[PDB]
């Protein structure tokens, strides 16, 4: 049985068929760029304080002093969850006394925001935080919302992989793409916080599923030369485009419902891909469905205007796979044997440590000095050079050395955050941007590495499993802001240390550079051990 690459060598690397698949699978990823980090604006927290109803016709002086002031970052600003006792203030106002001149504010009774909160309109007109007052006693629900979204991503990564490796890749791709769009649509008409969180979980669950499905399907369809280009300058750059345009929508649309409408609509256009994206012939050949693979190959050859040979498969090849048409694979196969088990463990460690840093930096943009939209754009913008560098490294360098260098750069850049002077914010900003650049390059490369390592029989399952354990860090990523209380530089120290320690581990992975994609568990590379 000749390798799939040799069987379809006559189609050529570039042509109408490959070009169409390349750009339609790349286009599918823009909605993922929109959705992945939308929580930055949908779950923003505008400045707030207790509302004092206008019914209480307090004196002007008292309406200057209805709320205690506090040292929030040394800025003398109103307290966000307390007010002076309204009845007492009204009584003093009626009696004629005024703050300071007659009543000492230090002795005034304080009470919670009984009449709600007034959110500032300077940045956001409305978000879910303002919609359901996820502030003060309920401030923990926002990071909980993001954590649940990443939990949905975890579940999607786990399930979609097995579903795809069982019932093909096109079906799962389209089903979960429709899931993402549909459950994004319902969120607009959300009426309760609980329904919103459920829908958000489902949205993430479809989002990651269809991202991975498109990535794997394109990796299998396209040839060796264009595989790396598709992986790096394709899916990842189109993701970067979506992520860069997200803040553009946010800038002109300050309402979370309208913003969600804008973000969801462009994903609807993906329906047109059904009549053009075919099932992976590699996967079909693996499952033993030779007729469908042959039909797809003949269609592709006709598209490119290439005369098909007399027979795609030598009869001997057809009889060879008769025995392999019977067996089946499941999750337990990734741990049945020693070699695949070790590969899986190392891949899980790589993915977890990379994603920790990636989503730690990505979600931290709001806290950075300067305009939120500009910071978000810069965070998205810096990715494109990262993917170009990833492309170059995968093309011209061994996987191990390139991954080690990328991780080492990302870790070392962050680890030095403590040395920045206090007043030089821009130095910290560029350090964070360079760390993001390195971690993004590493994340782009790890996808290709994992895809190459696993065989086609369990390729999607393997990538999904690796992505599943990856989201543990993302789940706790929103809570890094809490850790900042202990020390501002501590989270950067931890991310850098984790990345540096990872970089060493990468040297033990098998070298897959310049190696054809395996098709069976007995063809994958052997770890340097048993
Ligand atoms: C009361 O607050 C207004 C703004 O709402 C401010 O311009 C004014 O100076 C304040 N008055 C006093 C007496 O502090
Ligand atoms: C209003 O303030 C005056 C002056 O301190 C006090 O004597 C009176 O009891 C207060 N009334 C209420 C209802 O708190
Ligand atoms: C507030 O308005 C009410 C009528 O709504 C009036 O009786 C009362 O005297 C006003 N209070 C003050 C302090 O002027
Ligand atoms: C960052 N990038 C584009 C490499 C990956 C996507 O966010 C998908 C994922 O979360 O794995
Ligand atoms: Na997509």
């Amino acid at each position: 049985m000749r390798d799939y690459d040799e069987v379809t060598a006559f189609l050529g690397e570039w042509g109408p068929f490959q070009r169409l698949i390349f750009f339609l699978l790349s286009a599918s990823i823009i909605p993922n760029g929109f959705t992945g980090l939308s929580s930055v604006f949908l779950i923003a927290t505008p400045e707030h304080r207790c509302r004092v109803p206008d019914a209480a016709n307090l004196s002007s002086a008292w309406r200057n002093h209805t709320v205690p002031l506090r040292l929030r970052d040394g800025r003398e600003v109103p307290h966000s969850c307390r007010r002076y006792r309204l009845a007492t203030i009204a009584n003093f106002s009626a009696l004629g006394l005024e703050p300071g001149r007659d009543v000492d504010l230090g002795q005034l009774e304080q009470e919670s925001c009984l009449d709600g909160w007034e959110f500032s309109q300077d940045v956001y007109l409305s978000t879910i935080v303002t919609e359901w007052n996820l502030v003060c006693e309920d401030d923990w629900k926002a990071p909980l919302t993001i954590s649940l979204f990443f939990v949905g991503v975890l579940l999607g990564s786990f399930i979609s992989g097995q579903l795809s490796d069982r019932f093909g890749r096109k079906n799962v791709l389209f089903v979960t793409m429709g899931m993402q769009t549909g459950f994004s649509f319902l969120q607009i008409f959300s009426k309760n916080f609980e329904m919103f969180v459920v829908l958000f979980v489902l949205v993430g669950m479809g989002q990651i599923s269809n991202y991975v499905a498109a990535f794997v399907l394109g990796t299998e369809i396209l040839g060796k030369s264009v595989r790396i280009i598709f992986s790096t300058l394709g899916v990842c750059i189109f993701y970067a485009f979506g992520y860069m345009v997200l803040p553009l929508f946010a800038y002109f649309i300050r309402d979370w419902r309208m913003l969600l409408v804008a973000l969801t609509m462009p994903g609807v256009l993906c329906v047109a891909l059904w009549w053009f994206i075919p099932e992976s012939p590699r996967w079909l050949i693996s499952q033993g469905r030779f007729e469908e693979a042959e039909v797809i190959i003949r269609k592709a050859a006709k598209a490119n205007g290439i005369v098909v040979p007399s027979t795609i498969f030598d009869p001997s090849e057809l009889q060879d796979l008769s025995s392999k048409k019977q067996q089946s694979h499941n999750i337990l196969d990734l741990l049945r044997t020693w070699n695949i088990r070790m590969v899986t463990i190392m891949s899980i460690m790589l993915w977890m440590t990379i994603s920790v840093g990636y989503f730690g930096l990505s979600l931290d943009t709001p806290n950075l000095h300067g305009d939120i939209f500009v910071n978000c754009f810069l965070s998205a913008m810096v990715e494109v050079p990262a993917y170009v560098l990833a492309w170059l490294l995968l093309q011209y360098l061994p996987r191990r050395y390139s991954m080690a260098t990328a991780l080492f750069l990302g870790g070392s850049v962050l680890l030095f955050m403590q040395l920045v002077p206090p007043d030089l914010y821009y130095l910290a900003t560029v350090l964070v941007m360079v760390g993001k650049f390195g971690v993004t390059a590493a994340f782009s490369m790890v996808y290709v590495y994992t895809a190459e390592l696993y065989p086609t029989v369990v390729r999607n399952m393997g990538v999904g499993v690796s992505s599943t354990a990856s989201r543990l860090g993302s789940i706790l990523s929103p809570y890094f802001v809490y850790l900042g209380a202990y020390d501002r530089f501590l989270p950067y120290i931890l991310m850098g240390s984790l990345t540096i320690l990872t970089a060493i581990l990468t040297l033990f992975l098998p070298e897959s550079f310049g190696t054809p994609l395996p098709d069976t568990i007995d063809q994958m590379l052997r770890v340097k051990g048993m």
